[PDB]
């Protein structure tokens, strides 16, 4: 009976990321559009049915605390950066987050036209990404990217709530991260240095043997293991972004979870590295520039918000 | 356990509308070909299954009393014919209904051939539209059409009937009803004041303002609000169909609902009209030819009919 | 939570069958290379994730009892070679069945690559087929193929196994035959004669009047009537090969099934016969030359395979 | 025999669009990747060639006479900026063009990343827009954008020069002009309004009638009648791109034209407008932003350049 | 007025392969079916003509010798085997030539089907090859293949034949060349070392720098300069086979050109290689099987072939 939001879609070869600051003092503008969403959706999206047209609406903590009354999600905090050995992980203020994705540019673009002038002058837009996607599920590194990404029974476990929190029955948790990595010492890096890098190959992108692998690679410490044997997964739409014109080539790295515990554990393999492996290899290249810690409600729940405190 | 009809099924480009009705004492031979419905369609529709060939059998109140024994749908009557203060909702006999859809006009003309041909001689054909499909799901007013149905749990609930009927768990009603509204002055009509009729806009669809929307329109008379709080939807198939040597341009309306007292409360709403507004304002456009009430049952329902009184 | 392997797709354009054998003392080679085909596949069709790349394994009799302890498939043996009146079944020695399908042949040739070659020296491949798809789904014989598998509810009972084997909760039967029917006698036979051989009509695929249809048609042999009243079906991905420097024209039979009995009574229905009709039409045809039966387990028995004896 | 560059194309879904100057003294440096521009796209584009990628290679005036030696294009000047009564037309600083167009945006991005650092540290882009497409071929204000490009013969004598200067036989020159339009005052103005703006109307793009529409319409002022009575073309690949977080909403334009005599008696229409119309509709709402003359030479140019003088 | 073979159409998904040799005393027969072929294809292809079914007969020296009267293609004669230091590239005997088309497999298979049963027990099929095509037009080796064939004006007049043989106006010469290249040692081959052979990029395909270029790679010795300048190209549609159950992976060369001389060169900068390098380091992985010289005539030679002599 809890309808969650469309997390559970295919890669789409177009995709917009808006995170949104809300303003101070307009919190009834943002609760007029709020329920107001999936109206828009069903609107634009209908012309043709066949781009699927989906937004995931995701509020932060702040929002949360300003928008919503009653209960709080459970772990629902502000993003914590993390400040590694070498490479630190910062986190802008954005209090919502709009996860657009659809098979072409324009019917994204329209939806993000209507939904910020449906709470006009209410918000003002930190992040403004138009990822799109490249040959086939490639990002700018040149390995394809999003390959392990669960199916099923071992996807909406992965990122739906259960009763663990019985409020917030169906729902996630995301992490925006808008990578910014450079290609000039990456395209002179050789391809199996890259290998080494990712943990995968680049033209096939077969998984490596397990010895063959190093510890510090992506795929090796991306990976978590639990006590009872059982592997956490997450789901992440990241869509590759860029602007040539100051030589930007970027990832937007985006991860849906049950948990944020999941993806802050995969963070700390990542940023603060294993106790053995402390810097994970992509980081090499890979600068975060932003960074957020945001909760997808159900649907049901832009269509019932709490009422405003 | 109860499959049902695919009603849940996307706007197709092409569709064909059957509503035929059956001649005296030919009660068995309909009888034969109603379990063999489901057999010509994943007969003919498996040659390309990309297109997805759905038939939607249905039956009114008469063929009900004919061909079929035991029980009856609670409330399965003939359409109630509305006249109203100034428009008037005539109901044509008609005891069947063949609701055909897919990719293209041909398979479902072949359908529709092998339909009446495996009951040759038992029916008369009353009203045969091809109907096409504009070029963003657009009718012949412009504006785009079918936005509003629901989808998932919001859907099944609105069209599948639970246990509330337990001897027809799963099956819709179905009101069809063939408008041929002119062109002439609506054209004539300047756009702010067709989208006074609608209450959504015309290129890009976007829902019009609460206080903006006036209470005559079609969006504001359709929705219909219960005393708990919930709104009762209805899913609809309006394909437009028109013949430009007659000068015909019509939409043929089809709506499956759970209960026909949500889609005769809608039906209300229009014609007869709210006590404060008596006429909807796209009825002054439209005048409905044809109408009629009929029922989905299960494709079970098909498999195994009840015995012929 | 049992997910299983996925049998339950629609037939696609281009198909790969593989019989390979597994060599003497070889267990542990393929014992590495059974858990990384989920992960190959998911590895190489999320390259055009709108291709489809689906592998089904399935393993014998002999590879069960070398590869797999503990617990063992009810009905699971190797395929009883059927010594007919005038036509043979073969059943050439096959230990694993890799079943792969997708959009294209090129995604399927790629994951039949990277599987021999996850265990390379440990297998031969006896039978190496790359089955095409006709126009609108036909076969070589002319007429549409595979147009009675079942859906949804009467699929998933038709295939998967429940808990009247609950160690193998999910999971089907394969029968592969791999038919070599000459076209120089069926060109020279007339149409008529054709739709008396198959029992459903070639240009539109109806199937013929009950009175009509002989006994000894394959649609009349094939469908099997319980003793309660129910019929029981199987879901095959029948899809044609063919070499013509050697003049061969082929169709792969598969038949995935919830237990073996279904398909082998199928089989002594076509070569054993009815004891009224004892031959198949299609069988003074089509003659067998490959044949076996295998398992399909879940994509969780291929994740937790059971400790290698 | 003179093969001209890939104007005469249709429009397709993604565009890029490359304003770059050339560094001082990095003649040479551009001269090296100049003949390469064709191998590029002929490397990147067969990876899909059922994406059309398809770049034009432009060349303004001082690169005219930095990289090339001998003749010189007639009309080649730098773009006349139009200080008009009201709109001003300016003209930056641009020396070469790259126009580049596919089916996807991920070609255009990897052929304008291997365009730069083929010449890198050579220039500086100045301007860079990733035009996409709206639904059908419609622009940001909402009408449909580029329906009366001509095509074949009367095409071929719109852009490509014959031996009116035989040193050039074929080739084009380009204006380009990325506006800025504003869509607060444009959504609020209504649709009857906006028509008497375009010429044409919004949902069918009919023209409207010869006397209806009004003289200082954009349709009505870009049309340019000769003298002996025909009438002069051009080409327009008009894109329209935009970003929302700075609101930001504009349509590069750019024309192809056998003379630029042409685009700017057009733009003399529209700025400087007519003795009785001094003010075209459309530059009411946009403002341009950059402007630039620049000449298509053809490939076999690019093949055989002239020597660096 | 002389209408070329449809030699110039794009790479297709699918093709067929067919060396067929005639046939003692079976001239007549072959010279019956010749003029139904180009029926056969508008007969065949026209169902779905958006396949692009095409065929290209072709005829070698002993073809032309018995079939043909009159004069004979000047540069017609067998294929000479190129007995190299290392590498040989043989010539089995095969008189015609039918390299088939189209978008899917199918419908070169049925044209294939009805190509050698116009002729039935005239020929034998030496060869029998179904080249699929890889994802982004790639080979077994994993390269993009066939990137560098001309289009237009430089492709014409690099395949038809003008008037330097006015009596075959119009009209290519073909090699096939069935290559059958291992794996296993081109696998364990690194990446840099495979571009080292190639000449060009694997993931992108950019053409290497000129200086880095070896002298013994594939893209350095296939292009030949002439004396004039200008540069001799062909257009191959190299199309990849295989069969796994031998372990087969092959890559079925196939060059059209207007003369084999240049082809011949090509072949001799190969396996004879320079005078400096003289092996192509293709050929240390890739070992040809069959070879033929072929001619294709225009399809008016075959709507009029010469008298039989
Ligand atoms: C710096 C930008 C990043 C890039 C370019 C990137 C790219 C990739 C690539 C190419 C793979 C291998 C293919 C596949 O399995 O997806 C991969 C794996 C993965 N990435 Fe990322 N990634 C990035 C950051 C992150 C972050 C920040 C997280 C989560 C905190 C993450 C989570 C994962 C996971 C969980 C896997 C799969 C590990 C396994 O297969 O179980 N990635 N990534
Ligand atoms: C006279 C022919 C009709 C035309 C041309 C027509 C067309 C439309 C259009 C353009 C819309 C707005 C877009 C969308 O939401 O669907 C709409 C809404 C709707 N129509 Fe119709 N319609 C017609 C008759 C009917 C009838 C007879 C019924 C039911 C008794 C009906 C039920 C609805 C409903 C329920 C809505 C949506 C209200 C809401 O959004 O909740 N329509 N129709
Ligand atoms: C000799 C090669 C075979 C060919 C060419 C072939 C082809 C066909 C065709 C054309 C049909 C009618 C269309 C459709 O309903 O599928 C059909 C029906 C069927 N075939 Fe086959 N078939 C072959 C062998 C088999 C075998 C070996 C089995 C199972 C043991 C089998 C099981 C069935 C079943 C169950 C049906 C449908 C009967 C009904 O509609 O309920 N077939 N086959
Ligand atoms: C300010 C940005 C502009 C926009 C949004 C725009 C959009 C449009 C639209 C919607 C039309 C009508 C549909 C069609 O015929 O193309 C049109 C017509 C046209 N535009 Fe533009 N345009 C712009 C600027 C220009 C410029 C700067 C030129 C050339 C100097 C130009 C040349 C034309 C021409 C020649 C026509 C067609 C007139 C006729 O049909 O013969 N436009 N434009
Ligand atoms: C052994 C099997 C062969 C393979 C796998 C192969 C594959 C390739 C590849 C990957 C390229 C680079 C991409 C492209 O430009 O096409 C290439 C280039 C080329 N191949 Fe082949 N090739 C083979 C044999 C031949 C033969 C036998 C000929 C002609 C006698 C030939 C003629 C060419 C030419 C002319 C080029 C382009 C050189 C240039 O760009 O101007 N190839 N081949």
């Amino acid at each position: 009976a809890p309808q969650p939001q469309p997390v559970l879609a295919p890669l789409t070869p177009a995709a917009v990321f808006l995170v949104a600051t809300i303003d101070e003092g307009q919190e009834a503008t943002v609760y007029d559009a709020l329920p107001d969403i999936s109206g828009l959706v069903r609107a634009i999206g209908f012309r043709d049915p066949a781009k699927r047209l989906s937004a995931i609406t995701s509020i932060g903590s702040d929002a949360w605390d300003r928008l919503f009354s009653g209960p709080r999600p459970a772990e629902l905090h502000p993003f914590r950066e993390i400040d590694g050995g070498r490479h630190h992980a910062p986190a802008t203020p954005g209090d919502l987050l709009f996860h657009l994705r659809a098979e072409s540019m324009d019917v994204c673009f329209e939806l993000a036209t209507k939904l910020v002038e449906a709470m006009s002058g209410a918000i003002t837009i930190v992040d403004e990404t138009h990822g799109f996607r490249f040959f086939d599920n490639r990002d700018l590194m040149g390995f394809v990217d999003g390959t392990e990404n669960p199916d099923g029974n071992l996807a909406v476990v992965a990122t739906q709530i259960g009763d663990e929190d019985p409020d917030f029955a169906g729902g996630c948790y995301v992490h925006v991260q808008k990578y910014l990595h450079d290609m000039a010492s990456w395209n002179s890096l050789s391809v199996e240095e890259q290998e080494r890098v990712i943990g995968r190959t680049k033209l096939d992108d077969i998984e490596l043997d397990d010895d063959v692998k190093p510890a510090n690679s992506h795929v090796a410490l991306n990976v978590i293991e639990d006590e009872d044997g059982n592997e956490l997964k997450i789901i992440r739409h990241n869509m590759p972004f860029g602007e040539i014109g100051k030589g930007e080539f970027g990832t937007y790295y985006i991860g849906y979870s049950r948990t944020p515990s999941v993806t802050e554990r995969m963070l700390d393999n990542m940023f603060i590295g294993d106790p053995p492996g402390n810097t994970d290899r992509i980081l090499d290249f890979s600068t975060a520039i932003t960074g957020g810690l945001f909760f997808t409600p159900t649907v049901d729940f832009l269509d019932d918000p709490p009422p405003l405190p």
